[PDB]
């Protein structure tokens, strides 16, 4: 079978089970979930750990007192169950204070603020044993033109970002950070839609080497952008620090379905892609048990996140292991592809008349890719269908 | 609104010269001589072409043809004033590039689009080219085995590095800009995204020699907000080139005319474009549709430079409004451009203004004024102010 | 470009009365009365309001509280002289609703969306509302086997014609609007285009007293052109309503002030109200962004009728010039208003030149003239003619 | 196994397997393919028969006697075979001719030309025993908004659409109308963008039981509507006359994959729908193996269409057969859902207090729909994970 174990370093957010279903058209259908609840309950299904936003743990407005109050109960129960917390992240989404951003709010007192509860959170981040702080930027962007000068913003969002680098590194911590992209919702445009621009954005901070991506499947999904390909490039990148699993079904509002839900195929190239790379972070939820269950089912989907990426895992193993699949591989010469161009440089590439001259374009134009075969070798693995 | 060479619009060969085969259907107008393209748009107001190899000199010509298409190519730019700022190859028509170019999966393929590509770089410096276009359109997949997208980025990386060692061997005086596409003709094209290739430039030995091409209508055929995009193009120093059309949504790769589709981002791009002082060439790369004769081509693309005038003239308006200005203050927009934190981390971390004394409810009380600062754009943009 | 009651411009009371809470973010103002939300529109040239029955009485309200409530806001309307044109009942809002009211797969729940929706008609008719409106918000599925669409389609069509029945046997003179919405806030929506709303309307069992309420914003997030979809309800006879609003592509239902978002759709889809003279209420379902406080919710909604009366300009302007007259008729816009075969089918088969001697490539050569005409139509939208 | 045979009623249209590989972006990489030998290798993978568009079996431009002897080779391979013809469509799309539409061109004699030649292919199709004739719009549009009155354009659809079913009620054909709907490509816009238009302006034909919908896949993805919904739509109204079996992955240029790929979980919930609905139309596939494949990965993929549907019709007959997820069905009242809301009548609904003072409304939020468990188990069945 496909029972999870904590060695399979699945992850849940506190926010995903503990979602009430309160929609924008819709109140609440479940009630407040316990994290002390969460917690038990994900490491009776075999999850690894959790994640959490700050205020996913402590009330907003919490005294110290009721701060540490919630934060040795939370730390009682990841003892007791032996749950880790591998990632942490700020909510700047939620007040209305936030409304026009945090690190990107025109107003510089909320920018200010915002950094402030963010590194009060990167504290407690170190204090539970998290590796990695994700920053979602959802509020950073705009709905009208002039309303956001995005050079002036870009440079705010760098600012924000190197004073946090150097928070990090003043304070000796072993902490990196995740940015995690999304086109758009809830603002019209969110500046770093999706992988590309958030990589991009990376390579002009002051300390570069402390920031990776935390890309999730639905928001590449939302730009009708192949999710797998983008992981491909933070791979190639070595930027992958974290990931969001989840579920899209088009382009449409951020659904966060479970995982395996959505796109089927794309899940499973995505564990083809992150079992073959030998990617080790963890396997990390980020989805939305719909409005329509109860606590139940609530439980069931969030099991069959691990279970979806369990049966996609042996799939994806029993593809590239099967020698049909890796003689078809050959026939479609993914070889060649790993093979340098020009190896011999490039002078000589430059004299060789193979290249050019004598380079028959008519007769390597006839041979066909087989593609398709290969493809369909693919689909029946995943179907079981072998 | 009428355009002269001071504008600096330019036009591929391959614009004004589509002949309106689509995957649909055949050709709806004869093939236009390239110096006859020159002659035209000079007449129009234009201020260069562009063009790919095979537009100029058919593929597979002797060396004897290619010089005798050059020159004839030369004198006809020579004899109007015509300028070409830009070159790039065709590395997607022929069916030997079914796979990709750079990225094919055969190895005697890529070697073969790397000689292509330099001979024309060649060219390029000849003519007078100071940017050479790469656009894969070829490179990518339909399903998920056929192309090891990390292999592809290597192989990707190392023809573009190979590219940067040649120039600045020879010597020359030219830049490259990638053109991102999200998809079309593949199922999804590596690079698809002005930001994924600005992260992608990075990683090249020499990325100093690189930036982008973007196109309006590749960026919002994934939804994306194509001045957003330009503008961190611009923040990051890598705007090298841009390709003005026009796109209505998510769908098929339009390339309608400059000004159509996405009328308000078109206004914001010019805005953008012309606040930041960007100074490379007003390039179009659109397609006149099929239902037009060449007269509709002429008219198509007067359109292209025409829209941008108009959409130059109503933000220049809107810029130079006092009461836009003071809307632009009530916004706190010169607050987004003021340091978060000058006085350093030290002192923030000490200030209780931003945090136990930070009054967030009467923060959050505050209202944006956004609304009334765009409906004052929109009457700049529709003259009704 | 003021506004003014003879427009019949109207608003729902839950646009101006948005709180501001979306799935990430709580409120940012605070409750709009309805009483206040009244005078403010007829300040700013209004005709007349809309609403859910949840919208003007609290949801469990006794029948006396209910009574007060009425009589509340019917004396601020007949203060302002304000009108009601339309109303609709909120069957999304409470978690009875989660999976669906007249399609919810309980039947006890179904049951209660019709006693909830009949309560309210009620009250529309005594109100002076000509128009239902439903929208089925939360009928659809976020998974396969949740919903059989046939038996759904079963159930719907029961629940409407059940109504049929009510307001036929009340003598009411009250029609039904459906607006379709493709997703959001369910993984997809039942009757999720203009053409399937269409489509079901001609098998209720009295389709005379149905037609639909298509809002800008909802055929655009499934990337269809609303003024084509809107000539196709026109072309019907079923246009009873209409909602007003922007949206800046595929993505979540934005619901921008209108004008906002597609801006060249908002321009063809006046020019197609006015031209067809069509006289139903031009009415706004738009929400002024969370960013906005009060005085910004009133710029937002002013804006909407100001953008209104601008696009009505210059579409009157765009048709009323003797240029744009003579592009139309080059680009044989009369010819397509002519039958194809008044002379018949026999005629039609007999007549050589519709085959073995049509000219197919003399007609092949003729340009559409469709490129020109469209540049007038952007001159004049910009107001650069 | 999942070998298909002609009793599976899988139908190809030639231009399929045919095309050449030229896309608006490159030429032809495959040779012209002989309609004798689509017909004799088609037999040979399984399929029960092909499908026309006029110029695909005789040369635009013909004589009589060339057309005759076209027609007559194609017979003689149809007859040799055994394979049917259940369906033809006239191409209205390819010559310049066409480039403002067939029955929509704003040009009278152009509209006049594309009936005349829809109708002599309407004799052609029942010669040779089709017996649905589609009708595909696809240059009827617009790119721009003044370059069509569409009020005028659906009176010229009508008006065409009215003078072909007098043609075959005059002439006494059993052939039906399927026109297949599609939101855009080639042109910005085309008319009748979806299902649901489509089968809107068939009510408002002169003789509406002559016409029905030809949907294809791929075509309602393009506009990111639910495939299987529509269908049902279609299938409730009486009007599924043909279909068009394919993949599309996402919101872009029509991709034509074959059917399996792109939307994998769509393509299973169709099947179920044909299936538990006893849909006996043919199962017709319109796809384009990519330009990447020579002419073996053009039948694979053919072969692929065939063994992706019986695969997933396998899977969807277990998933509806399996006791437990009939159990779960009942738990998500899908049973209910089935029941008249109100077979008591009007009168007896409004006199029900159970329906309104005494519903407890409190109580029947607090149920959960059990929908996610449901979906989990209809994953393990296609995945063949039970
Ligand atoms: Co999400
Ligand atoms: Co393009
Ligand atoms: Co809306
Ligand atoms: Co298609
Ligand atoms: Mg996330
Ligand atoms: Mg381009
Ligand atoms: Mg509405
Ligand atoms: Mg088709």
């Amino acid at each position: 079978n496909y029972q999870p174990t904590p060695e399979d370093r699945f992850t849940f957010g506190l926010w995903t089970v503990g979602w009430q279903g309160r929609d924008p058209f819709g109140d609440a259908t479940r009630p407040a979930l316990d994290p002390v609840e969460a917690v038990q309950r994900l490491a009776e299904l075999g999850a690894y750990g959790v994640t959490f936003h700050d205020d996913d743990l402590i009330p907003f407005g919490a005294s110290d007192t009721e701060r540490e109050a919630h934060v040795k109960r939370f730390r009682q129960a990841l003892d007791a169950t032996g749950m880790t917390v591998p990632m942490a992240t700020t909510n700047l989404f939620t007040h209305p204070v936030f409304k026009d951003g945090a690190f990107t709010a025109n107003d510089r007192d909320v920018r200010r603020y915002a950094l402030r509860k963010t590194i009060r959170n990167i504290d407690l981040a170190v204090e539970l044993g998290a590796k990695v702080y994700v920053a979602w930027g959802g509020r950073e962007g705009a709905e009208s033109g002039a309303a956001k000068d995005v050079r002036a913003a870009l440079d705010r969002m760098k600012e924000a970002f190197d004073l946090l680098g150097e928070y990090v590194t003043s304070q000796g911590y072993d902490i990196r950070f995740a940015i995690e992209p999304k086109p758009n919702e809830p603002r019209g445009d969110i500046l770093l839609p999706t992988i590309g621009h958030a990589l991009a954005f990376i390579e002009r901070l002051e300390r570069p080497e402390l920031y990776g991506v935390n890309p999730e499947v639905g928001h590449e999904q939302m730009a009708g952008l192949n999710f797998p390909h983008g992981i491909a490039q933070a791979l190639w990148a070595g930027k992958l620090f974290h990931i969001d699993l989840n579920g899209q079904s088009g382009i449409k509002y951020d659904q966060d379905l479970r995982f395996g839900a959505g796109d089927l195929r794309a899940a499973f190239w995505l564990v083809d892609l992150l079992e073959s790379a030998g990617w080790e972070g963890p396997r990390h939820f980020d989805f939305k048990p719909p409005r329509t269950e109860d606590i139940d089912g609530v439980w069931a989907s969030a099991a069959g996140c691990m279970r979806n990426y369990l049966i996609l895992k042996e799939r994806a193993a029993a593809f590239r292991a099967d020698p049909e699949v890796q003689e078809a591989l050959r026939a479609a010469r993914l070889d060649q592809l790993a093979e340098p161009t020009a190896a011999d440089g490039l002078q000589a590439l430059l004299a060789d008349r193979t290249a050019y001259e004598d380079f028959d374009v008519d007769a390597a134009a006839a041979r066909g890719m087989a593609f398709e075969r290969l493809d369909q070798l693919a689909m029946d693995h995943l179907l079981g269908a072998r």
